[PDB]
DNA sequence: GAGTGTTCGATCGCGACTGAGGACGAACGCGCCCCCACCCCCTTTTATAGGCGCCCTTC
């Protein structure tokens, strides 16, 4: 997310835009999005704004850089203030089906599952505070991060686990 | 002689006295609607897998 640093007209903005949408019947703030970003843009009155999609903080910082100067060469006085990652995602596949019964049992301080909710594990790590996905098939997902290096610290930490409860 | 005026007794009207009944109200009572307070609710992307609704076709 970042803050533009003025208050916007969406209407006016949702009027002007090629690419974007708007309904304050069903939210408050413009939806926009852009090819080369493919992330979308939340664009909210106050002026904040909130970059999706992007696959890298830099490339969300290119697109909300990129998502600011239009909003600017609409008319408006848009800045880059206070710019910030707000959620990182990343997956894995361990390549290797594990026993969750044990899992969920051995790690139920952390680790959670329900199959009869939801056929992936959750593991909520609080070392750098991150939530992990595991699949029955190993597959992983990690998420809530803000650092890409806390996804890759998440799972050096939790793979030799999961070996040791290898099918 | 004779006629008129006054007062206690007696007689009658009055109101006081006591209770019950009818109507009224005020304290008590009932509940809704008002509002502030506290906090959820909505949206997207990216990844995944289980369950699933609807349609198309065939019976």
């Amino acid at each position: 997310t970042v803050n533009l640093g003025c208050k916007l007209d969406l209407k006016t903005i949702a009027l002007r835009a090629r690419n974007a949408e708007y309904n304050p019947k069903r939210f408050a703030a413009v939806i926009m999005r852009i090819r080369e970003p493919r992330t979308t843009a939340l664009i909210f009155s106050s002026g904040k704004m909130v970059c999706t999609g992007a696959k890298s903080e830099e490339q969300s910082r290119l697109a909300a850089r990129k998502y600011a100067r239009v909003v600017q060469k609409l008319g408006f006085p848009a800045k880059f203030l206070d710019f910030k990652i707000q959620n990182m995602v990343g997956s894995c596949d361990v390549k290797f089906p594990i026993r969750l019964e044990g899992l969920v049992l051995t790690h139920q301080q952390f680790s959670s599952y329900e199959p009869e909710l939801f056929p992936g594990l959750i593991y909520r790590m609080i070392k750098p505070r991150i939530v992990l996905l595991i699949f029955v098939s190993g597959k992983v997902v990690l998420t809530g991060a803000k650092v890409r290096a806390e996804i890759y610290e998440a799972f050096e930490n939790i793979y030799p686990i999961l070996k040791g409860f290898r099918k």
